[PDB]
């Protein structure tokens, strides 16, 4: 019975997955196995790529041209916006999330989209770098180390997070239930109703146990590898959260969009 109604209830997150994210890991690992992205691996091939790319966000619509290291960061904040979007709207296609009161639900989204935003991220990322522009172009890890500080180092520590993360081999609907977990957690700061959404975070982690038993039924330890991961991401978005203190401080001339600004206004 507890087996059953567990079943059901991944497959409502998994199809919430594929209404509401942009790319799936699916697309992402056949683009980059070739199963073409044109490769942005230096200067003049960034120029080439925002002539003749399509980008989401218009080159126009970011902010004021500063240099490439800026611009650069600019992309990584436009896209980052953007799956803070996608991630709301998941959360929201989630009935027991819905069901919490309004509050709680911007509390949950403020302290758990970074972690769920870099989790997601590594189903993009391959060792030599990532996927950009929904699958059109490809940005070389070596370009992105190439960037000055502090651009660069907020950026590689992700890499070495995503490349270890994807030999666990997880399926979008691994996925689905993995991220459900990080956003419905109940060591939140603030949060109202803990018990609430305590209760919802065992029905997932549940759900997800009973979901690898039955997709990967090979795979040992793989249950408490993803737990050890969560607490994982969650180190890698405090020092992430350091970094970007650092840009507040120490580059001022690059703008900082104003939702991450209330993401970070008090972690
Ligand atoms: O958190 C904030 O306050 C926003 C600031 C984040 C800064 C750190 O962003 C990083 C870091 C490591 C890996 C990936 C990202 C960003 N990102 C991206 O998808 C992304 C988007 C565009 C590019 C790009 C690079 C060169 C040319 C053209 C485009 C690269 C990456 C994932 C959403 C997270
Ligand atoms: C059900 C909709 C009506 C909700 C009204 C309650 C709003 O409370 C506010 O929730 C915010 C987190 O989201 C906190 O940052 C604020 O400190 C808190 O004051
Ligand atoms: C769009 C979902 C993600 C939202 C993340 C941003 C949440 O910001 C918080 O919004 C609260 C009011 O709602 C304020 O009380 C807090 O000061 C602020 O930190």
């Amino acid at each position: 019975p507890q087996v059953a109604d567990l079943k059901a209830f991944s497959k409502h997150i998994y199809n919430a997955y594929l209404k509401n994210f942009n790319m799936t890991k699916k697309k992402a690992r056949s683009i980059l196995t070739g199963k073409a992205p044109f490769v942005i691996h230096d200067i003049e091939t960034l120029w080439q790529a925002e002539k003749g790319l399509v980008w989401k966000q218009l080159v126009n619509g970011l902010p004021p041209y500063k240099e490439i290291s800026v611009h650069v960061f600019y992309r990584c904040q436009c896209t980052t916006v953007e799956t803070v979007r996608e991630l709301t709207e998941f959360a929201k296609s989630i009935p027991s999330f819905s069901s919490l009161f309004l509050n709680d639900q911007v509390t949950l989204l403020k302290y758990g989209v970074h972690e769920a935003i870099f989790a997601m991220l590594a189903s993009i990322v391959n060792k030599d770098g990532l996927l950009v522009a929904n699958g059109s172009g490809f940005v070389t890890r070596e370009f992105l180390r190439s960037l000055r500080k502090p651009f660069s180092d907020i950026i590689e520590p992700k890499f070495e997070f995503a490349v270890k993360f994807n030999a666990l081999e997880l399926d979008d609907s691994d996925l689905a239930l993995f991220i459900a977990a990080i956003i419905l957690c109940g060591d939140r700061p603030g949060l109202m109703n803990v018990p609430r959404v305590e209760a919802i975070q065992d029905t997932i982690l549940r759900a997800l146990e009973f979901h690898l038993q039955a997709n990967h039924p090979d795979a040992q330890y793989l249950f408490p590898k993803l737990l050890q991961k969560m607490a994982d991401l969650r180190q890698l978005v405090t020092e992430h959260a350091q970094m970007m203190q650092r840009i507040k401080k120490t580059e001022t001339e690059t703008s900082l969009h104003p939702l991450l600004q209330e993401i970070y206004k008090d972690m």
